[PDB]
């Protein structure tokens, strides 16, 4: 998250850190959203590689004991069957991870609430992106969970020529684009939390930014629109 501020440790308890094994250690690669005690919603591109993944729930500082973490292996990965890794602009950047164990809920570990199917936010709706991704373009990961205020940019504006043109699809949510604040690498798969009727819900799964860089004016961060995938998500959880 570029231009973010440090999240309070109990503000976004469905955020997870998706990590892969590297040697005798684990490296954060992506975010995700806990949506069931044994299911995480993340971006399909996050699990393109044939790695060993784990999820950490109740994580705040990647590199320090918080006293609240639960570490759990990924037992099954269900990528959207229409996903194509060399066409992120096609969409379908969404995947569900079944955990090897059901995690325990507490103030630090809670299910993310998802929007109702079909729901589209008004232009400039209030949202926060959260994650441990780079804090600058070609920078380094955040040690502590970051949040940045990233109002939505609706499909008409974001699919216009000045913005993303035909690269963005209506199955995506755009947010930000102010040149200062953005998602960045390592935020992929994590949530966009948008305030609706007084409740935050996860409307977006972070998918991509500009090849030019993370905080690029008129290149808002692009997210998979969760409310386009509610039936998919329910079908997968019900079948697995
Ligand atoms: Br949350
Ligand atoms: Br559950
Ligand atoms: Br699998
Ligand atoms: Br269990
Ligand atoms: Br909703
Ligand atoms: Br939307
Ligand atoms: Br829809
Ligand atoms: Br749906
Ligand atoms: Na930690
Ligand atoms: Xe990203």
């Amino acid at each position: 998250v570029v231009g973010g501020t440090e999240a309070q440790r109990n503000s976004w308890p469905s955020q997870i850190s998706l990590q892969y094994r590297s040697g005798s250690s684990w490296a954060h690669t992506c975010g995700g959203t806990l949506i069931r005690q044994n299911w995480v919603m993340t971006a399909a591109h996050c699990v393109d590689r044939e790695l060993t993944f784990r999820v950490v729930v109740g994580e705040h500082n990647l590199n320090q004991n918080d006293g609240t973490e639960q570490y759990v292996g990924v037992q099954k990965i269900v990528v959207h069957p229409y996903w194509n890794t060399d066409d992120v602009a096609a969409g379908y950047d969404i995947a569900l991870l079944r955990l090897a164990q059901s995690v325990t809920l507490n103030s630090y570990v809670q299910l993310g609430v998802l929007p109702r199917a079909g729901t589209i936010l008004a232009n400039n709706s209030p949202c926060y992106i959260t994650g441990w991704g780079l804090t600058r373009t070609n920078g380094q990961l955040a040690q502590t969970l970051q949040q940045a205020y990233l109002p939505t940019v609706d499909y008409a504006i974001c699919s216009s020529s000045s913005y993303w043109g035909s690269t963005v699809k209506n199955s995506m949510v755009c947010a930000g684009g102010d040149g200062v604040r953005s998602g960045c690498q390592g935020d992929s798969g994590g949530p966009l939390h948008c305030l609706v009727n007084g409740q935050y819900a996860v409307h977006g799964v972070t998918s991509f930014v500009s090849r030019l860089g993370c905080n690029v004016t008129r290149k808002p961060t692009v997210f998979t629109r969760v409310s386009a995938y509610i039936s998919w998500i329910n079908n997968v959880i019900a079948s697995n």
